[PDB]
């Protein structure tokens, strides 16, 4: 049960006005987050529609420390020999590395400004 | 029957303008409850969406007085022997336990003024 174009639409226009990061923009998107349940493509699929090149680059480098540092202190879900967090992610019988890479990608995204 | 974005997308744009504790904010939150028959999951989402931080801090004190203090007095089919009624309410075979949550959790939020 993957989003539609109209969630996506909804998503970014009740948004448009506020700032990436703001108290409403959070509000909306960890609430898109905890309801559909995508994966990490998905997401990065939300985040292209949503904000441009730059703010996209300075997210992924945010997000890349913060899954560096959570999956280097060691996960309870996580095997490093099988792939990326970001792979894992993309597996639907790893819920725990989705619901990790979920929140490390929403804190990532408040941590803008 | 969960609610999807589009009912919660809704509900927080006719609950903008009014500020919570006005008779528009409790008949609409009064009505949404009533009608999809919400959890304690979905009540926390939806507080999250709509209200700062801060109100929702305010809101979960006067939950846990109110839920105190109706533990102490006495719920019909409520049983300690497994877990709060924070988490009897999430077993969808307690509905007693869930419309008792959902009321005090009305009240709660008429009473922050």
């Amino acid at each position: 049960r993957p989003w539609q174009m109209k969630d996506l639409q909804a998503i970014k226009q009740e948004v448009s006005q506020a700032a990436p990061g703001s108290p409403q923009f959070m509000q909306t998107i960890r609430l898109a987050v905890q309801q559909f349940d995508p994966t990490a493509k998905d997401l990065q699929d939300l985040l292209q529609y949503l904000c441009s090149s730059l703010v996209a680059s300075l997210h992924h480098q945010q997000l890349d420390s913060l899954i560096s540092e959570a999956e280097t202190r060691g996960i309870t879900g996580y095997n490093p020999l099988a792939g990326p967090l970001r792979v894992q992610a993309n597996n639907p019988q790893q819920q725990g590395l989705r619901r990790e890479y979920q929140q490390l990608w929403l804190a990532a995204f408040a941590a803008l400004p």
